[PDB]
C-alpha cells in the first residue's frame, strides 16, 4: 500500500516556519499507531525539522543530496525510488512530496485541524469528487487536546 499521511488545516496549512503550527499529542499517537512497523517517506526539509528518525519504522528521506547520511534513515534520490520499496509506505511530507504524490497514492490519511493557523505550507487542494470517506472520527477533547480534528481515510475512487 502507498498512502499519504498528512495533518492540515481548514485552508489546508501543514507548517510554519518549519514547525507544526499546532500542539495536538492525540495527532503524534495516530501517526505513531498507523506507522509503527512500516515505512515513512519524507522530503528532506521535512526531516531536518524533525531532527532525528521516528523510533520503530523505517525511516527514508528524499534529497538530491549524494553526501546525505543520518544514522537509522535510508535515503532514496528519486520519486521512482518510492515504488520499489516494500511493505506499506506512508508519505509524510512536506508540501513538495504530498505534490509530487497525490496523483499516485491509493489512500490519505488525514487529520484535519478544525483552526485557521498560519502557514507557509500547504497540502494541495483536493476534492471528495475523487476520494470515497472509509472512516470519519472526530478526535476527543481534553486537557492536552485542545484543537478540534477529525481523522479521515480517504480511498481514491
Ligand atoms: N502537518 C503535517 O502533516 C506535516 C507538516 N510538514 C511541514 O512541511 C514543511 C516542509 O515542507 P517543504 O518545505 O515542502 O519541504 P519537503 O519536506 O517536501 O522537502 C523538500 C526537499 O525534499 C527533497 N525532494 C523533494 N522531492 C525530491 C525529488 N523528486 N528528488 C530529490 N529530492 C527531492 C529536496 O531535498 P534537497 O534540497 O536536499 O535535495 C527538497 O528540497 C515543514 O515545515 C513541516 O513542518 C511536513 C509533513 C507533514
Ligand atoms: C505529527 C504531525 C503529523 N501528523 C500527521 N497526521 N501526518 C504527518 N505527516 C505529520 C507530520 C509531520 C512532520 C513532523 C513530525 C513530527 O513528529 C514528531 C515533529 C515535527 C514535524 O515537523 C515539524
Amino acid at each position: 500500500t502507498l498512502s499519504i499521511l498528512v495533518a492540515h488545516d481548514l485552508q489546508r496549512v501543514i507548517g510554519f516556519e518549519n514547525q507544526l503550527p499546532w500542539h495536538l499529542p492525540n495527532d503524534l499517537k495516530h501517526v505513531k499507531k498507523l506507522s509503527t512497523g512500516h515505512t515513512l517517506v519524507m522530503g528532506r526539509k521535512t526531516f531536518e525539522s524533525i531532527g532525528k528518525p521516528l523510533p520503530n519504522r523505517r525511516n527514508v528521506v528524499l534529497t538530491s543530496d549524494t553526501s546525505f547520511n543520518v544514522e537509522g534513515v535510508d535515503v532514496i534520490h528519486s520519486i521512482e525510488d518510492i515504488y520499489q520499496l516494500p511493505g506499506h509506505v506512508f508519505i509524510f511530507g512536506g508540501q513538495t512530496l504530498y505534490e509530487e504524490m497525490i496523483d499516485k497514492v491509493d489512500d490519505m490519511y488525514i487529520t484535519v485541524i478544525e483552526g485557521k493557523f498560519r502557514g507557509d505550507t500547504f497540502f494541495p487542494p483536493y476534492t471528495f469528487e475523487d476520494w470515497e470517506v472509509a472512516s470519519s472520527v472526530e478526535g476527543k477533547l481534553d486537557e492536552k487536546n485542545t484543537i478540534p480534528h477529525t481523522f479521515l481515510h480517504l480511498i481514491r475512487k
